[PDB]
This record gives structure tokens, C-alpha cells and sequence, in this order.
């Protein structure tokens, strides 16, 4: 079908749970043997969320190359993304090692450090200019350069220094701060505005390594971000934009990381965002 009328037809028929379950049944399953080795237990936030062996990001260090992160490579759209969990106390140095080694220009954060009264990820970036962070395990230094706080999202400029070579790079931190503790946003307007700010920065462009995208597990909100971006790019590239099938794009992305889009409400929100984004583009 076409998207907007498939949308009203699922709303009128109340069948979001049945559509979402179909996706879960058809999704790829591949080995995640490295994630499950006992030496990696303290490198995983959740025992049921693991990167596939075939698409996992490898750290350039012989002792242990493991991080809970996946390369999502979208061939027709010509976009790549790294999707990862929120960093743990023991993995903040590995996180910045990956950003360095992969040549990323941007980090996209879709959660707060505390939500529902519990910690969802480590405080992994500095809050004050004059109080920089040193990761002794990974031999990196990170400095806050500037911060711009807006009503729905904050953008930070950071300096990452490789202490071994004294090389420096500028990293942009895009922090969506208003996703609700329960459910999904009522309107996709502020999420789409945010996506457009990340695009305008150059962080998603082929000149740079892939953007790093995370939430708590790196599958739900993170899934929604990459699914909306890829669907809107395909609608611009193709002769017939009504040919873009959001369910088929999501199953292609699930070949590279398990579990992307965690609820029927996140699936409906992804359709809503693509439908409203397609009108703004023209
Ligand atoms: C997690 S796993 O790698 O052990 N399972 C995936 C799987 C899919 C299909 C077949 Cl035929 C066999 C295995
Ligand atoms: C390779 S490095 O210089 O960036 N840091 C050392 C290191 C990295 C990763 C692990 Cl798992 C252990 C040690």
C-alpha cells in the first residue's frame, strides 16, 4: 500500500499489535557468540540485547575487542549508523575509543542519564569547561568547549584528544532531552526538528565515519531515529516516493541489530514521523 492510508487503515482497525508481532516473527536471527563470552558480562547493560557477530564494531585493542555496538549499513540510501547501548561505568573509555577509531563527527543521545528514578547511562561527558575527563584505560582526554541549551534538545561542542599521538578532533553531541519517561511523544514535530539539526551539522554525511546513536539499550528510540532518517532519504531519491515500505526498511535494518523498535507505539510513532516529515521536505 501507500503509508498514510495504510496508517489510517491500521488505526481504524486497531491492529498495531498484530502488525508489530508479524515484524518480530519475520526478523533475522544470527549468532551473538562474542557478546555471550563470560569475560564480557560487565560490558553488556541487558542480557537480552547483544550485537550480532557479523556486524559488531571491533575495538582496535588485542586483549579484548568487544563493545555492545553494531554497524547498520543501508546500501540503497547510502547511509551508515553505529547503534550502541548507553555506556556503563566500566565502558566509558571503550565508547570514546570507538568514536576515535571509527572517525565519527557526531554522537546522538536520545535518553536522560536518570529516567524513572534509575540510572539509564553513565555521565560520560564533562559538564564544565574547566573540569575535563581523562580515560586512563583508553588514553583519551575529553573537554567541553561550548553548550547550547534549547527547549527540546542541547548541542555540545567537545574536543577529543588521543594522548598517544596528541591528535585532536571536534565531536558534536546532539542530546534530545524531552522523550517522555513512559510511551512516545504525542507529536513528531520536535523529534523531526532535531533530526534536521543533526543532518545540517554534516554528522550523517559520507565525508565522516558513521554517526554514533544511543539510548539506554540502543534498539528502541535509537531504532526510531535511523528508521525515520533512511525512509525520508529514500523518498527523496526514488521516482515514486509512495514505493517506500517502512516495514521492509525496518526488517533490512534488523539484519544488522536485533530488536530495533521495541513496542507497537514506537512503530506507530515511526510511521507518524515519516508521514509528517515527507510534507515538510517539499
Ligand atoms: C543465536 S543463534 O545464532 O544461535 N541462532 C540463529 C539461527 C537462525 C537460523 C538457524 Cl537455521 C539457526 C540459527
Ligand atoms: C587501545 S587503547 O589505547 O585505546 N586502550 C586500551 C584498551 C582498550 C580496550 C580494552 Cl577492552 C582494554 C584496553
Amino acid at each position: 500500500m501507500e503509508m498514510e492510508k495504510e496508517f489510517e487503515q491500521i488505526d481504524k482497525s486497531g491492529s498495531w499489535a498484530a502488525i508489530y508481532q508479524d515484524i518480530r516473527h519475520e526478523a533475522s536471527d544470527f549468532p551473538s557468540r562474542v557478546a555471550k563470552l563470560p569475560k564480557n558480562k560487565n560490558r553488556n547493560r541487558y542480557r537480552d540485547v547483544s550485537p550480532f557477530d557479523h556486524s559488531r564494531i571491533k575495538l582496535h585493542q588485542e586483549d579484548n575487542d568487544y563493545i555492545n555496538a553494531s554497524l547498520i549499513k543501508m546500501e540503497e540510501a547510502q547511509r551508515s549508523y553505529i547503534l550502541t547501548q548507553g555506556p556503563l561505568p566500566n565502558t566509558v573509555g571503550h565508547f570514546w575509543e570507538m568514536v576515535w577509531e571509527q572517525k565519527s563527527r557526531g554522537v546522538v543521545m536520545l535518553n536522560r542519564v536518570m529516567e524513572k528514578g534509575s540510572l539509564k547511562c553513565a555521565q560520560y561527558w564533562p559538564q564544565k569547561e574547566e573540569k575535563e575527563m581523562i580515560f586512563e584505560d583508553t588514553n583519551l582526554k575529553l573537554t567541553l568547549i561550548s553548550e547550547d541549551i534549547k527547549s527540546y534538545y542541547t548541542v555540545r561542542q567537545l574536543e577529543l584528544e588521543n594522548l598517544t599521538t596528541q591528535e585532536t578532533r571536534e565531536i558534536l553531541h546532539f542530546h534530545y532531552t524531552t522523550w517522555p519517561d513512559f510511551g512516545v511523544p504525542e507529536s513528531p514535530a520536535s523529534f523531526l526538528n532535531f533530526l534536521f539539526k543533526v543532518r545540517e551539522s554534516g554528522s550523517l554525511s559520507p565525508e565522516h565515519g558513521p554517526v554514533v546513536v544511543h539510548c539506554s539499550a540502543g534498539i528502541g528510540r535509537s531504532g526510531t531515529f535511523c528508521l525515520a532518517d533512511t525512509c525520508l532519504l529514500l523518498m527523496d531519491k526514488r521516482k515514486d516516493p509512495s514505493s517506500v515500505d517502512i516495514k521492509k526498511v525496518l526488517l533490512e535494518m534488523r539484519k544488522f541489530r536485533m530488536g530495533l523498535i521495541q513496542t507497537a507505539d514506537q512503530l506507530r510513532f515511526s510511521y507518524l514521523a515519516v508521514i509528517e516529515g515527507a510534507k515538510f521536505i517539499m
